[PDB]
């Protein structure tokens, strides 16, 4: 609760954790590209007794930040981490996850796509998504493909105990009026992705973004606008 950490409240390097719902967290990481630094968010849920992880921090160093800070701030184990898409922000770390004793897991789409980019390779694979509008479920969240978007392979993940729907970087917070890198993207299909993601998830209270402050189901609606307009460009 209180103010979203922004990259005001993020030395290089370091992590802070944010609290959404009970037993659901953010974590926000910072990364030059370009001359300029961007936040990036993954998601934190506990299960039981230990603690699930959605994405790295993007990269080796945030990624171990990242694991000091959950064992400081929450002093629970995490078990298990998935990434939701193959690029470096979701899986650079996998390596720092791995070596901690975390289960790192992705789709077989998503492990594919990392090889074949020379990136990280999250360990164990998530069966039942290869097909747009499968879901299943993963301890205290269901994940869920909603067909090509930011990249082929890309997840979201839902909380159906707080009611949390972390889009990951499929889905833009509402400051970015222009997309972002689509290098890997559908353009084609990615509304029709968010509207899969809107018809499944109704109930969504909180929405969070790859990058960015959180938002409510707003975001999608705000999402498809973007990527519409760069189609027409
Ligand atoms: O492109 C975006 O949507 C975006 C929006 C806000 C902030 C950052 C990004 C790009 C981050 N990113 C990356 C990324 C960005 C920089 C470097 C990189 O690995 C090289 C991977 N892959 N997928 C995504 S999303
Ligand atoms: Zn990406
Ligand atoms: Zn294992
Ligand atoms: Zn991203």
């Amino acid at each position: 609760s209180g103010e979203y950490p922004t990259v005001s409240e993020i030395p290089v390097g370091e992590v802070r954790l944010y609290q959404i719902a009970d037993g659901v967290w953010s974590h926000i990481a910072t990364q030059s590209f370009d001359g300029a630094v961007y936040p990036s968010n993954g998601l934190i849920v506990r299960d039981g007794d230990e603690l699930l992880l959605i994405d790295t921090a993007w990269g080796a160093k945030n990624t171990a930040a990242l694991l000091a800070e959950i064992e400081k701030q929450i002093g629970l184990p995490v078990t298990r981490a998935v990434s939701t898409h193959f690029h470096d922000d979701r899986v650079g770390g996998v390596d720092v996850l791995r070596a901690a004793g975390v289960a790192t897991y992705a789709s077989p789409s998503t492990r594919r796509l990392a090889e074949v980019e020379g990136n990280e390779i999250p360990t164990h694979s998530l069966e039942g998504l290869s097909s747009s509008g499968d879901a299943v479920r993963f301890g205290p969240v269901e994940l869920f493909y909603p067909g090509a978007a930011h990249s082929t392979d890309n997840l979201v993940v839902y909380v159906p105990s707080a009611s949390v729907l972390y889009g990951g970087c499929a889905i833009y917070e509402l400051s970015r009026t222009s997309a972002g890198n689509v290098a890997d993207a559908d353009l084609a299909e990615w509304p029709t992705s968010i509207e899969r993601i809107q018809q499944h998830y109704p109930e969504a209270q909180f929405v969070i973004p790859g990058h960015g402050l959180p938002g409510g189901l707003d975001l999608l609606k705000h999402t498809t606008n973007v990527v519409k307009a760069h189609t027409n460009r």
